[PDB]
């Protein structure tokens, strides 16, 4: 088994927001089968970023995913060779993001590489404006389609003055060999901002993340 | 207690779906502070309907989901004068549907009145060529807005063929009076079709639904 | 051809707008193959309306649109027995309006049966403070699709303060039996309020409406 | 005086599609005032593209649209600075595409830098199985929105086997520069393919683009 109790990973993202270019590179670790990782960030070029972090905090490792017996661990499943990931984040306010994500094994250690593009921010909006404070704990919702595994999930970034900004969430995860596939069932998850500087040019996270069934099934 | 230990309801339905008229009149029951109803519908008009039957079930009672303590059950404290809700489905393929209702206490039986337009259906699709086989259980994000309480769900209709047909459920909840509203929180619900003759003209529904705390919380 | 140059037309519509249910019945003449209609309306029931009756406006007549010898005129070959159509309207602001609609033809009147849903307005949006000031002049995009014509448009709303409120038209016409379908084509439409009582309990409209290929053809 | 009567550009592409990294380089060249511009495009990495290379044909100049005396000309004024652009593409199938791009002017010559990240494409979908034949003649509905120009298109790929692949896009040009904006107004184009080799590694394209106000104005 290629999947240790504890392994370590490498982020790099580059990405784009609202015409601001920037490049994020970072480390993390945790324990795969227990559903708890933590990672690092350093805005290496474009800081400091004239927008919310917390639009970047869920891009920075679903292989860490705490999954049952039952449940068939389709990203686990894939390594050593790994599995690609991408994403369409459509706000509320017309903001619109998509991601696109490489998740290989090299020497022990998971390395990813992201590439994100964000669009259509209003000038005065939450994200453009850094008045968001985190995001909520969130339920995934998964099931198998086109050879792949989906996920779509309605998530919420808390407000300063108060109130939500909400965020739909629509995830693929592509296996790079073809493993086995689960059925329709869920992904509880809890992500904070542990420690940060004053610019976020310098984000430490951690997440809790957990694969389940329906509770009434 | 306006609100007993039991509590029973009549509905009635005037929907179109892809320019068909029809109308449903039915009688449920159930207990509003465990988590649990049933209901018994009849096709007045528009019978044998030439769409599927799933569509229209999660359209016939809100009132009746189990709240913790801690979580302000605003359905059950807008009584006796009650509540009005509408809804957007937003099918996968393109199909789309607007329902508005309104709830009403009447000498002890609760009253429901539901008005439903469904459009855009393909005609080769699931839901015009009967081909869904009942809803997978969901989970219901919710939380206050606009001075009302909204909800979102990422719902599913499995397929005789396999497979999933994807619908999103958006839910708005407005009560005739001010009453407290509660935070973020999620509804777990299950609902299932007990039985039903040949042709869908009398069908029998059962429906779990409680609501929650985030797991992770 | 039943069809002659100078028809009438009557108009009813049950609606439900923001739980606010109403009732318009209306009288209309016009020159089909000339492009042009109009309409006086009158809210039977519900009336005055707490919202803004523009909403309400472009559902109240296409087998009016002139069409080129070259482009099949589906709607207008439709009849005697005539068509059904539906739409969604998709408001920015998260508001959301199905319609379904029933045209027939009895003794040289045209007979219109209008069926409204609309949900999801904020209470401080345009359409329930009135802060709308007509309809821009639009272009509809239409093309053949499982059997029938469809047609999408990206329509706004004048703001009393400036700006637009920006709304995406998706509509479905439908003969009640097959005839001729054209291939991808343009509707240029253009509808005022002529004229207005102080409350819009009356209000009458015209529309200008023509069938085209593209500009550069 | 700037911008010439003839003009040249140079555009360099970065971009990810289910997965797939590519790169393309290319130089065009066309006359600015009068609506018409061509673009000869290499795949300089990820060569041959698995997907329809419709998707990135309109990715390659909007300075070039002819605008009447009355009509802000938005893009030209906003030279030599320059202005960028980002795009929301909507696939009817559930693909989701965004797109940033930054438009300047070195040594006489537009320089253009666009990176493109499309995702969720379905594997026996129009886009990866190359089941598209070009796009057909489109409007686009223009406004000014939050201090820029914004614009949006009801776009269409032709199928090979009939029909077509429909397609929103959503537009966004932000000048470096505060200059003047337009009202309500419309953008008529039409992009062809001219010539291409048959994996489509070299690939020549026209559009023919002018501005105007709707025709009934």
């Amino acid at each position: 088994n290629v999947i240790k109790e504890f392994m370590r990973f490498k982020v790099r993202m580059e990405g784009t927001v609202n015409g601001h270019e920037f490049e994020i590179e970072g480390e993390g670790e945790g324990r795969p089968y227990e559903g708890h990782n933590t990672v690092k960030l350093k805005v290496t070029k474009g800081g400091p970023l004239p927008f919310a972090w917390d639009i970047l905090s869920p891009q920075f490792s679903k292989v860490y995913v705490k999954h049952p017996a039952d449940i068939p661990d389709y990203k686990k499943l894939s390594f050593p060779e790994g599995f690609k990931w991408e994403r369409v984040m459509n706000f509320e306010d017309g903001g619109v993001v998509t991601v696109t994500q490489d998740s290989s094994l090299q020497d022990g250690c998971f390395i990813y590489k992201v590439k994100f593009i964000g669009v259509n921010f209003p000038s005065d909006g939450p994200v453009m404006q850094k008045k968001t404070m985190g995001w909520e704990a969130s339920t995934e919702r998964l099931y198998p389609r086109d050879g792949v595994l989906k996920g779509e999930i309605h998530k919420a970034l808390k407000l300063k003055d108060g109130g939500h900004y909400l965020v739909e969430f629509k995830s693929i995860y592509m296996a790079k060999k073809p493993v086995q596939l689960p059925g329709y069932y869920y992904v509880d998850s809890k992500l904070d901002i542990t420690s940060h500087n004053e610019d976020y040019t310098i984000v430490e996270q951690y997440e809790r993340t957990e694969g389940r069934h329906h509770l009434f099934l």
